[PDB]
């Protein structure tokens, strides 16, 4: 994973509706400050469906790779309105990204 790369697609395709750094902002969508090893829809103050509550998975590489390539599918009934990114090699560098923001 590049992490470079991946701050890139952040931007492009999540700063929109996201925050990462640590105390940062809700907006459409949770700040993800934290997200490495944690259970899905556990950030702080924020008001998640019971989709996303209720998934069940522990948020790591492996699970954000298969929900980030199509949201919905992942987590039918999610409010992130999002078609998700395809190219493998993106979402690798994007998850490297973010693992590294959130968690620092
Ligand atoms: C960009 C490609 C992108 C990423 C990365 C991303 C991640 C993400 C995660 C990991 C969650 C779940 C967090 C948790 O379970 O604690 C999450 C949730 C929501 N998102 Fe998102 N998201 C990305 C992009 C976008 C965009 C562009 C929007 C807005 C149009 C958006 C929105 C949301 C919303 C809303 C949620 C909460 C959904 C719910 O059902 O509660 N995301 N995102």
């Amino acid at each position: 994973g590049d992490a470079e790369a991946g701050k890139k697609i952040f931007v492009q395709k999540c700063a929109q509706c996201h925050t990462v750094e640590k105390g940062g902002k809700h907006k459409t969508g949770p700040n993800l400050w934290g997200l490495f090893g944690r259970k899905t829809g556990q950030a702080p103050g924020f008001s998640y469906t019971d989709a996303n509550k209720n998934k069940g998975v522990i948020w790591s590489e492996e699970t954000l790779m298969e929900y980030l390539e199509n949201p919905k599918k992942y987590i039918p009934g999610t409010k992130m309105i999002f078609a998700g990114i395809k190219k493998k090699s993106e979402r690798e560098d994007l998850i490297k990204y973010l693992k590294q923001a959130t968690s620092s």
